[PDB]
């Protein structure tokens, strides 16, 4: 068996790159929305407080990591800090993704309604509570679901340690009830399995959306064949009936409302005549609708498309970060489950407890390149930081 300190270093080294890697990236985030009122949205009021959280990974979760990597003699209610601090960071991460899937959520399902619902005031006093919240669901531990009753004291004399110390190891002081049940199972999975229902609710009404704008464009230009080789004021009647009904709804700013005002108008008017009996009069005051068409609802048509198909990019980015999340977590979660439930599996060795924990750690790097590689805004924002500072 090497000695323990040529593992250590490697171990120590890698944690130490990736929490310089942490602090920079996320203070470039946080630097961005400060920079750039484009970017200063309820959403990335979000965005800043998972930056932060991975900033805290860096400064504070991987020295802590570092040091009970070692063993080291502590009193166990400061050991249980030391180890479930990172678990606070985890939770406020979690807490920060939910709220942007639900706020995206809320973007696509009431967007009149949003702006007013969704406040700068609210969303802070949301991440305030959700701070809270994770504070003491990750130090659930040193309220006293904690193995600090039950100290090894064979590895505490071996170790040399004092009166109420322990050897200060994850797996000796945290329950591994609490990891499963209530850290994984309750405080990560569920939130995580909630977040992809969120997400498939916002793909889902974003392709309903774009069906129905589809539908009454359709809708339209088919009925403008109808009222064309109709051959009685009834069958023109009956066609233009159908366009002010897709007319008025497709309705529910200046130049738009002004579109379909005239469309409206167009439709009443040959509605009039072709109530009247005037068939060949009704179909060519339908014609003149074509322009309104081509003038004005067509122009509507694309730009609400054009919003509606960012949304979905907009979307598929965010859930790129739940998924990450959940790739660079899952595999100590899951370790921790062969450890819990399979008393009869040797334990997971050594060197895969550390590669997974630096997994773990690996995740605070990656979200700033999420948002350079798939956001333009804050890429081009990043750009103009680096160019003119660094
Ligand atoms: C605002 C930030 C920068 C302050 C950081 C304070 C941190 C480093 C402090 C706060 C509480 C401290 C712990 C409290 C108790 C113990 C038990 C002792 O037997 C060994 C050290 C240990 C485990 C301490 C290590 C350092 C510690 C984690
Ligand atoms: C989320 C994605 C990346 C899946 C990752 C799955 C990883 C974590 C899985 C795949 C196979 C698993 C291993 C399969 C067999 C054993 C032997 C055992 O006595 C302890 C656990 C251990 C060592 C498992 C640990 C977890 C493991 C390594
Ligand atoms: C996030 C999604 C993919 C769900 C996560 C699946 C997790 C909870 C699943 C995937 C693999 C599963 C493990 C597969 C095999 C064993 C060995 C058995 O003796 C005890 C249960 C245990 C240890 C399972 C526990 C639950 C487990 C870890
Ligand atoms: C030490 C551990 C963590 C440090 C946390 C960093 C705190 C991060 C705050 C950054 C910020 O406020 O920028 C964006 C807003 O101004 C937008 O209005
Ligand atoms: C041991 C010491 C204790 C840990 C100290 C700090 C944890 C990090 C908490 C960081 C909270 C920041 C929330 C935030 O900055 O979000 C504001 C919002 O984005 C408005 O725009
Ligand atoms: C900026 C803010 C950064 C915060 C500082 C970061 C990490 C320090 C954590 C280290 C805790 C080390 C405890 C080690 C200890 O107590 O050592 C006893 C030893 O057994 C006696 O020989
Ligand atoms: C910044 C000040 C933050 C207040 C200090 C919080 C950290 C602390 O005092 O922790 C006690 C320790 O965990 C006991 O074991
Ligand atoms: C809801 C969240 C309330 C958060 C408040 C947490 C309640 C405080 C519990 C506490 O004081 O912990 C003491 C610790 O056991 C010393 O050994
Ligand atoms: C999602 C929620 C997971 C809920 C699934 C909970 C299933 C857990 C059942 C279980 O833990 O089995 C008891 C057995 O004795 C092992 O110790
Ligand atoms: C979704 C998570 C559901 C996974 C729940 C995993 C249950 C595992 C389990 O019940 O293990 C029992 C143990 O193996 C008995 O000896
Ligand atoms: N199981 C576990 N162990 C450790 N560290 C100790 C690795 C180890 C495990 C066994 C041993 O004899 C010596 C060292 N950190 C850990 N962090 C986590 C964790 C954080 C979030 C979810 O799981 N689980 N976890
Ligand atoms: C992810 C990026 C590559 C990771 C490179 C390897 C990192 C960690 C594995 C190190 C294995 C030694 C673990 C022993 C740690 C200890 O006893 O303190
Ligand atoms: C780059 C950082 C170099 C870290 C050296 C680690 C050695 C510490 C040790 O294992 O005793
Ligand atoms: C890892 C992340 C890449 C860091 C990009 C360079 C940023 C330097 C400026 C800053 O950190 O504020
Ligand atoms: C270590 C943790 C420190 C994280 C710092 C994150 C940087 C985020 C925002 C920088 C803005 C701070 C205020 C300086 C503004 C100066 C100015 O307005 O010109
Ligand atoms: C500004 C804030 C900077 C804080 C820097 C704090 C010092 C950093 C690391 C301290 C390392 C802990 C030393 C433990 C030695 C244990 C021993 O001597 O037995
Ligand atoms: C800044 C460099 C930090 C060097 C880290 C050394 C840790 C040594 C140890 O684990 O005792
Ligand atoms: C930007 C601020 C960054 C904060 C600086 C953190 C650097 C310190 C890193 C690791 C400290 C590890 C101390 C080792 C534990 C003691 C070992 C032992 O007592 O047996
Ligand atoms: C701010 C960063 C602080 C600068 C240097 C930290 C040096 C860390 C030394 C850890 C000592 C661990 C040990 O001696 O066993
Ligand atoms: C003092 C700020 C931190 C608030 C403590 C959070 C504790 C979590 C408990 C319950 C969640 C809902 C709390 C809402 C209270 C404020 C509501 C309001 O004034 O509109
Ligand atoms: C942005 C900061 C938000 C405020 C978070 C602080 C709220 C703390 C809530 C619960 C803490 C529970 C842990 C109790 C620590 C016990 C200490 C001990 O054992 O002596
Ligand atoms: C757990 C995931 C929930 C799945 C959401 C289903 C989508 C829907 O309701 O139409
Ligand atoms: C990254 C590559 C690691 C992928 C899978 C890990 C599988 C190794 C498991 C070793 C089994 C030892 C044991 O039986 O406890
Ligand atoms: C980019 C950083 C990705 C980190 C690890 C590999 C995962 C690849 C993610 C695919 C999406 C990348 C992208 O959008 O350009
Ligand atoms: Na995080």
């Amino acid at each position: 068996g090497a000695p323990p300190i040529m593992g250590s270093s490697v171990y120590i080294t890698v944690e130490l790159a990736i929490a310089v890697l942490a602090i920079l990236g996320n203070v470039l985030v946080c630097w961005a929305v400060w920079l750039n009122s484009n970017l200063q949205n309820v959403t990335n009021y979000f965005v800043v407080s998972l930056a932060a959280a991975d900033i805290a990974v860096g400064v504070l979760a991987i020295p802590f990591a570092i040091t009970i990597s070692t063993g080291f003699c502590a009193a166990c209610h400061g050991c249980l800090f030391i180890a479930c601090f990172v678990l606070v960071l985890t939770q406020s991460s979690i807490f920060s993704l939910l709220a942007i899937a639900i706020d995206r959520y809320i973007a696509i399902r009431i967007p009149l309604r949003y702006n007013g619902l969704v406040t700068g005031t609210r969303a802070k006093g949301i991440i305030a509570i959700c701070w809270v919240l994770s504070f003491a669901i990750g130090l659930t531990p040193m309220l006293g679901w904690n193995n600090c009753g039950q100290p090894k004291e064979g590895k505490n004399h071996s170790q040399g340690c004092g009166e109420g110390q322990v050897a200060c190891l994850f797996e000796d002081v945290v329950p591994m009830n609490y990891m499963v049940y209530f850290n994984f199972f309750a405080c990560v999975l569920v939130p995580l399995l909630l977040m992809l229902g969120v997400y498939l609710r916002i793909f889902l009404a974003a392709r309903r959306q774009l069906a129905d704008l589809e539908d009454n464009w359709e809708t339209l230009n088919d009925n403008l064949k109808v009222i064309e080789k109709a051959d009685n004021a009834a069958q023109v009647k009956d066609a233009l009936t159908k366009m002010r009904a897709a007319a008025l709804d497709a309705q529910k700013m200046k130049d738009f409302r002004h579109g379909f005002d005239i469309l409206v108008g167009q439709i009443d008017d040959a509605l009039k005549l072709a109530n009247e009996g005037k068939v060949k009069e009704a179909q060519a005051a339908a014609e003149q609708l074509k322009t309104t068409r081509n003038a004005y609802i067509q122009k509507y048509l694309e730009r609400a498309r054009s919003t509606l198909q960012k949304e979905v990019h907009a979307a598929k980015s965010l859930a790129i970060i739940v998924g990450l999340f959940a790739l660079c977590w899952l595999p100590l979660h899951i370790i921790n489950c062969f450890t819990f439930f399979c008393p009869d599996c040797s334990h997971a060795p050594l060197w895969l407890m550390y590669l997974a924990i630096v997994l773990s750690h690996t995740n605070s790097v990656v979200n700033p390149f999420i948002y350079a590689y798939r956001i333009r805004e804050f890429r081009q924002t990043f750009r103009k930081i680096i160019r003119s500072h660094v």
